[PDB]
């Protein structure tokens, strides 16, 4: 099992899935480790060892702080990393179906966590069941994370911010030059990826640098233009000044601020990312995508409306419940360990902790726009009313206005609305269909039978894997039984989508028209 | 002859036919002394005799006010203009009677609107004999003092204590109490209807002490004090009725000495500068209307309808569907009785700036947020709409609603109308659509008398608006016939069911326009 890469040299696995064989690299080196000297410099490409890389483990995932506020909880430490933390991090993933293809899409997947965590090795990114079953090539790469891969001085060649980024960029030069020698195509590469990986991919086509690197787009739960999404460049370069103060790094010309930050041990840096911002929220951002002048030309919305984006097909959506999860880290009331009913009162100093900027005019707007019951008995409406403020303003709507706004440049897109919850899922039912619960879905995870879901989730899976592999091959995501629903493009005037669950597959038009324009035409000027 | 023996001495009236029958009339019967010189601004005080005899056969004077003058000829305008002589010696009223003579016939009392600044109830479209005939009923009207001649206010002061136009209404009743069997009514079967500042009138007369043992059922029709034009705090009353002294140069610092001053002052001199006290003001403001007296009035009126201190007794109230398109001519920028009045985006809010001065530029984009939901983003009207809906739905919709609900709540039967229908011989363009008052005509009966080129089914409504009035009148429920009329149910708080009322089709519905009037009662005075 040994692939000669255009720089170097790679052993891999046969893993023996579903009754066949898919063949995987894993933690491929497609950078230099960036430690010392090169910790928050843009990813240096690599010189050629020539030996043979061990590709038969996952890489250390990126140095990054860790949620502890359930131990030995599955539903947060699912998310937690599962390889050991270092900044030698810098690694890439491959699963090819077997036997070897010849010309096979491949996708990429771009992991979220809101720019401060997350890792390619989790479980649910597993690539070996859609590389089986849609015989498509799986690509996943650790991209730096928090100040490591996000730390602002704007212009400064050290520290330019979105290094991230340029890591995620680096790893698509990777497959460009890489990937036909394992088989993949590619003039066909389609990134899909969630959350903070959602917004990474819609940065992606925005970026002149990546326009090159891929074709399709696919954006779960996640884009640009999300309010978390990007840090203006005063906001990051206070942020990344106080570090300088947090840790003792204050001076007074750049570069020694930079080099005093270098002789850091790097729990000194990730330990003080939390203090940077004075009024954090549960979704606080501390560094992320910044207009760096390098991978962000201007300010990413009016490049969005000025139109200077690559075109092509994207396919996007969104979960049901996306903005539940966030309400236990710290909104009065809320338990993981009950049913959660608020008051009126609890309800407003919940809006407090995730609006603590809005003038209390501005929080009894909202207020008023999310308690038009259809039913005033319901003791749980403000709950429910909570979590669909969280999810509308900082999921939902942006995602409507993103391919909105994208789709009235002759591109096709497609919207999605998921709305089944998973059987095995660890949270309480109340919570609904969570954020980032639709992954292990899109990885097929749910067809291993062994495994605890329900026929209903393995045949959803199964429709939701070939949909997308589908976009991916062919840049329409049909089914290709017709059995199935047919999926048409969303366009601003009918703004049509469909919807993924067990029940059903309906279709609907103007998903949660009348929210989305209060967060669109209302809120933004309070 | 035509001769009544009342208290006060022996009145005479007139025969009139009405569809082939006979209704007598006594019009412009005094019910209290002239309030002339020293009596200016002070309660109506009682008559004591006369021993000649009174021939009730014209209508009275009006009172002193302004007159409606942006409109010349325009009948749509002038109709509500005063058609009698105007001077202080107006406190009178009129007396419809059914032929053959009733023994106890129940009476209706209507109080006329006009923003208690102008009005009369010698108008034609308040004529009682339609109303006797066809359901042998008596009807009564008055007239009180609009304006500062009847609502100048120095709270605590008898020289002019505020509110005297009430008192003159509540008189009034006392008359039809004193006085109404000798024509044929029932004193203990006496509904007050009114409309406008007159449903105003008759929901504080159910406030009002003084006025619980003059009267039994009410009806409203689109008013109720409530509505933000309706009451004036007892301080901004007293504020006003200053910078009139000072307009007037009467000014003194012994408080009555003000009294006196204004008291010599000519009459129009104070009709003339009444506009002025307000600094600006709307196209509704009230310059001198109710206010807390503590004599008709012991407290703010929302304060005694939370208490449940109000007579116990059953109500109709109701609202038309364009309550507000009227006001718009009136002053909104880009607005004219003579083109379609499409306007402009913030043609809107300058719309809103004129009718929401006081209001910040938040509260005006949340007005405007609220109301710009389009079912059609591309249907022109569709501003205008919008603005006619506003001035409607905050300043007699919603709080006609909010009226009843609370009103309901005390454990009597309400009922609550939607009237949808718009007169054919309305003479305003039709994107006014069923304007403030043009159901008046309707409840009258005007409808009914087949030869001014009223359409059949305006008759039909009519002569069913009509009978339901009477009979809600009569027996507490707007019954119209029980076998093939439709049930109109009591407004509960919980459902708030209601009929509305149009040629086409009598339906019952629930919470009109909840989600508007949800704006209203709970984002707007938070703002
Ligand atoms: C900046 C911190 N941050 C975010 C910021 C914006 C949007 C999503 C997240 C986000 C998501 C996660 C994770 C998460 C969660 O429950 O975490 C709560 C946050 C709040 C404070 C620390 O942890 C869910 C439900 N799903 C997912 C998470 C991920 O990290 C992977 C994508 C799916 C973790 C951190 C996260
Ligand atoms: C402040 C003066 N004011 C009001 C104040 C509040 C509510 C209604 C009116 C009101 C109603 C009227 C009259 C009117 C109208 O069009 O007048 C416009 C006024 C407003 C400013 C200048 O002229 C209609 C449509 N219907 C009715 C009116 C009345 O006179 C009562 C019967 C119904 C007259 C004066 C009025
Ligand atoms: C759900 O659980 C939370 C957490 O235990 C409860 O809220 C706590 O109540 C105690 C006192 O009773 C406070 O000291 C804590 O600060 C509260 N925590 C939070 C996060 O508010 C809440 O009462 C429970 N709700 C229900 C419906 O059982
Ligand atoms: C006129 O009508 C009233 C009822 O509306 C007649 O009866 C009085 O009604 C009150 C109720 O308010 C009762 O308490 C009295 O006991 C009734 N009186 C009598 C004598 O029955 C009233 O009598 C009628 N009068 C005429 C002349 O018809
Ligand atoms: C409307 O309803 C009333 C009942 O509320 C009908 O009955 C009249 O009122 C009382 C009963 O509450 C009776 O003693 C009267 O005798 C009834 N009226 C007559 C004329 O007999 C009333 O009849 C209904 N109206 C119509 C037009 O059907
Ligand atoms: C230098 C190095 O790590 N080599 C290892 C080798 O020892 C191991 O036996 C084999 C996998 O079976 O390939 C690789
Ligand atoms: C028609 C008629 O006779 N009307 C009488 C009149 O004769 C009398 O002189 C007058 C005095 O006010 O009262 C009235
Ligand atoms: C890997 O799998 C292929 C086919 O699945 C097989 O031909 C090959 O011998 C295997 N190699 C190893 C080292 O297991
Ligand atoms: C790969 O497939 C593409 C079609 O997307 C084609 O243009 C190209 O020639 C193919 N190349 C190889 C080596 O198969
Ligand atoms: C950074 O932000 C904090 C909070 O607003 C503020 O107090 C501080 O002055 C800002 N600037 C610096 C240099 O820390
Ligand atoms: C930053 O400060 C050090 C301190 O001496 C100096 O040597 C260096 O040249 C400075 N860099 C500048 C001014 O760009
Ligand atoms: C999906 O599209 C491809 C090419 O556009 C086609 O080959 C395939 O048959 C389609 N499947 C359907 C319509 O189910
Ligand atoms: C009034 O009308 C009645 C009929 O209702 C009639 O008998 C009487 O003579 C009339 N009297 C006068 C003075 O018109
Ligand atoms: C009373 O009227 C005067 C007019 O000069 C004005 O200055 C003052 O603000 C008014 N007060 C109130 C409470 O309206
Ligand atoms: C309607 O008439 C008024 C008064 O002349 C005028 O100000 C307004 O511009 C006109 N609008 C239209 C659309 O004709």
């Amino acid at each position: 099992i040994i692939i000669a890469t255009k720089n170097g040299k790679v052993r891999g696995m046969n893993l023996t899935v579903f009754g066949g064989t898919v063949t995987a690299f894993l933690g491929i080196p497609y950078a230099q480790p960036p430690l010392g000297r090169l910790r928050f410099k843009k990813p240096q490409s690599l010189t050629k060892w020539s030996d043979i890389w061990n590709a038969t483990k996952y890489a250390n995932s990126c140095c990054q702080n860790i949620d502890q506020s359930f131990p030995g909880f599955h539903g947060s430490e699912m998310w937690n990393p599962n390889t050991d933390l270092s900044e030698d991090c810098l690694y890439l993933n491959v699963w090819i179906p077997a036997p070897k293809p010849k010309n096979a899409t491949v996708l990429i997947w771009i992991y979220g966590g809101g720019f401060q965590t997350g890792t390619s090795s989790l479980h649910v990114y597993d690539g070996k069941f859609l590389a089986r079953v849609e015989r498509v090539i799986v690509v996943s790469m650790n991209y730096r994370v928090g100040a490591l891969g996000f730390l602002a001085l704007p212009g400064n060649p050290e520290a330019p911010g979105n290094m991230g980024l340029f890591d995620q960029q680096l790893a698509l030069q990777w497959v460009q030059k890489n990937i036909a020698a394992f088989g993949g195509n590619p003039k066909s590469v389609t990134l899909f990826g969630e959350s903070a990986g959602a917004a990474s991919v819609s940065l992606h086509l925005l970026s002149p640098g990546s326009h090159s690197l891929f074709t399709r787009a696919i954006l779960q739960s996640g884009s640009f233009n999300a309010p978390w999404a990007v840090t203006s460049l005063y906001e990051a370069r206070n942020r990344t000044l106080n570090l300088a103060k947090l840790t003792g790094c204050s001076r007074e010309n750049e570069t020694e601020i930079i080099k005093c930050l270098r002789n850091k041990d790097p729990q000194e840096i990730l330990l003080n990312e939390a203090f940077v911002v004075p009024y954090g929220t549960p979704l606080s951002v501390n560094f992320g995508p910044t207009v760096d002048g390098d991978f962000l030309t201007d300010m990413p919305d009016i490049l969005l409306e000025l139109g200077q984006f690559k075109k092509t097909q994207i396919l996007v959506g969104v979960n049901k419940d996306e903005g539940t999860a966030f309400l236990v880290y710290g909104a009065p009331g809320f338990s993981k360990d009950n049913n959660s009913i608020i008051t009126r009162k609890e309800f407003q100093e919940g809006l407090k902790i995730f609006f603590p900027g809005v003038s209390e005019f501005g929080k009894e707007s909202i207020l008023f726009h999310y308690t038009d019951w259809v039913d005033d008995q319901r003791p749980e409406n403000y709950r429910e009313a909570l979590g669909d403020v969280v999810g509308d303003y900082n999921f939902i709507c942006p995602a409507l206005e993103f391919t909105k706004k994208f789709s009235e440049w002759g591109n096709n897109a497609f919207f999605y609305y998921f709305e089944h919850r998973s059987s095995k899922l660890p949270w309480p039912e109340w919570m609904g269909v969570m954020h980032g619960y639709e992954i292990e879905f899109v990885f097929g995870l749910p067809l291993e039978r062994r495994d605890n879901y329900t026929k209903a989730e393995e045949i959803l899976s199964r429709s939701i894997v070939k949909r997308w592999a589908n976009f991916a091959k062919y840049g329409n995501p049909n089914e290709t039984q017709n059995n199935s629903t047919s999926w048409p493009v969303f366009k601003s005037t009918e703004q049509k989508y469909l919807t993924l669950n067990t029940e059903s597959t309906r279709i609907m038009t103007k998903l949660r028209a009348q929210q989305c324009r209060f967060w669109t035409s209302f809120f933004p000027k309070v």
